[PDB]
């Protein structure tokens, strides 16, 4: 029993953590075999943060400019490429420390492990979950650029974003480890606006599914919904539309609970129109959006119970 | 910028779970030095649990009953000991990733972060805080039992916790890593409970100072009190007194925002007596508690850990 936000175990990306440094700018690198990954923004300079030509600032870079610390080891670089907005520097050592890892662009709702690190150490772990609007809701400090998230949902460490930029109003935005942006951001100083930020609806439904398993009912009602209904209403709210693959993903929870979707749906709406009347859900006075249908079946129990 | 409710990297811990085995139960271990630390009451049966006498349970076992694995290695226990709750396991090889440790207990109030693990391997990290009920709020399943709690002091990791029980509330028990139980429990199935719970009036008051350091300030108004008016008003609302001492600790961040502690406690009082008026705080709709002083301070100034 219980719920928590929880993050993946974070010693086999620890393992990985190294500081790069460039001039008078340090921040993290991610070392996998021979090659460190880390924003191409290590380059940049103080009076060209605006508009930099990274190819033109890249070529005029030799390895030795890249300072590459691994715990009290310097990292000898021996080659450099740019791939969209991430540099990758080859090294003369294999990080020995190298996890099975692959590379996954995740789509908004999608949760993650952050590590996060200053000056190549390990800070903390927590959770985020990617916003409909490609930010994510961080804790995030000058020097934490290259942070990584991450899954490790079966002994291999799925790598998906890459800390770069912090914007105006204070949430944060990064990469793929392909240097993809997640949203329309560019590694450029000039402002940027994120999309007004929506609730992502198939997680909190997943959440109240959670909160049956962990045996809280009070919540639900005698009424459905259509999916279409359900969606004019949780629109007002600045809810995300739910979508038939939604549905279909919330099915194993759904017949583990025996509360059919739209059922859910349905509690969904009225609290929504209601609030909680001073009760709380799984110890929150909010409706929590940073549990994935995957996330709750991985945590909660397999059989319903309380 | 943001706060997130954050555990420390976890990395040192992994490399020191094992599974345990004795008869047809498993669960968990602490493998540091040569010895493996577990709870005691894997060596019951389930009438053995009704009432339970440890010492003639163990005499009957001996050290090949103990099927120790790290990792897909088998551990070969050549002794076995009981110290209150936990037993000790020793083994004939020391764990060559034992990390610089020591054993500490902690206080209710105190904050740690668990690494839930199942079968020997390491699933989930969580930040927990000791209740002054001297539950904790984890979440956990079956087979969860022996994983481990701790914090990281500089360079050394504080193990504080071993996971023991789940009472009926869904709340957890366990030890210290002398075996020692937090709170009036023990390991035998008899009827307990967890006592009535009060929230930590001092992690409040340093949960709103990272509040106003994240620019949430709309709770501060022009007034002030006193220790003993603050405490009648805690006292009415289930909070813990606080004393001289929670003052002293909450100096510094009473220095860096302008914000008395008293001040703050007068913010306080107001919310406990007005509520939230819709708003939020750090984004919760809850007055959070299981933030340290310590722990807002260190998440506010990048304190690192290699
Ligand atoms: C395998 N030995 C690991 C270990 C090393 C050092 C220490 C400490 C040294 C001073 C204070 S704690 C504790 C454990
Ligand atoms: C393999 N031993 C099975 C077992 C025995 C006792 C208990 C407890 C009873 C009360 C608190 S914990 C839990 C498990
Ligand atoms: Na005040």
């Amino acid at each position: 029993s219980g719920f928590r936000k929880m993050a993946f175990p974070s010693g086999k990306v620890e393992g990985c953590m190294v500081q790069v440094t460039c001039g008078t700018t340090t921040l993290n690198g991610l070392w996998l075999d021979d090659v460190v990954y880390c924003p191409r923004h290590v380059i940049c300079t103080s009076e060209d943060m605006l508009n930099p030509n990274y190819e033109d600032l890249l070529i005029r870079k030799s390895n030795h400019n890249f300072l590459v610390q691994a715990g009290n080891v310097q990292l000898r670089v021996i080659g450099h490429s740019m791939q969209n907005c991430v540099l990758k520097l080859k090294v003369d050592t294999a990080n020995p420390k190298t996890p099975k890892y692959k590379f996954v662009r995740i789509q908004p709702g999608q949760t993650f492990s952050v590590l996060a690190c200053y000056n190549g150490s390990p800070s903390g772990v927590y959770q985020c979950a990617m916003r409909p609007n490609f930010t994510i809701k961080g804790s995030f400090l000058n020097g934490s650029c290259g942070s990584v998230g991450f899954n490790i949902d079966y002994d291999c460490v799925s790598f998906c974003y890459m800390h770069h930029m912090e914007l105006p109003t204070g949430v944060h935005a990064g990469t793929d480890l392909e240097g993809n942006f997640y949203g329309p951001f560019v590694d450029r100083q000039t402002a940027q606006a994120a999309g007004t930020d929506t609730t992502i609806t198939v997680n909190v439904l997943a959440w109240l599914y959670a909160a049956v398993i962990n045996g809280d009912r009070w919540f639900l009602n005698r009424f459905t919904t259509t999916l279409n209904d359900f969606n004019l209403v949780a629109m007002k709210y600045n809810y995300e539309p739910l979508t038939q693959d939604h549905v279909d993903i919330l099915g194993p929870l759904s017949a583990q609970t025996g509360i059919a979707v739209l059922d859910m749906c349905a509690s969904l709406k009225e609290l929504l129109q209601n609030g909680m009347n001073g009760r709380t859900i799984l110890g929150s006075a909010l409706l929590e959006d940073e549990f994935t249908p995957f996330d709750v079946v991985r945590q909660c129990s397999g059989v319903t119970f309380q």
